């Protein structure tokens, strides 16, 4: 319906837990539409999930901290 300012992604498969940051949960989702339509990525969010979930990625962030420490 014209609306294309955000491409929703449906969970295709769950990876598991992440923790560290705070009981994080990484899951893989695929683009339902938006040119690409068919792009699987790995988004990290807090809380569980269930195959079917849908969420738009207005940015998806990145967070390229890259701890200089590196030990």
């Amino acid at each position: 319906m014209a609306e294309d300012e955000g491409y929703p992604a449906e969970v295709i498969e769950i990876i598991g837990r992440t923790g560290t940051t705070g009981d994080v949960t990484q899951v893989k989702v695929r683009i339902l539409e938006g040119r690409d339509k068919g792009r699987v990525i790995r988004r990290n969010v807090r809380g569980p999930v269930r195959v079917g979930d849908i969420l738009i990625l207005r940015e998806t962030e990145r967070e390229a901290r890259e701890i200089k420490s590196r030990r």
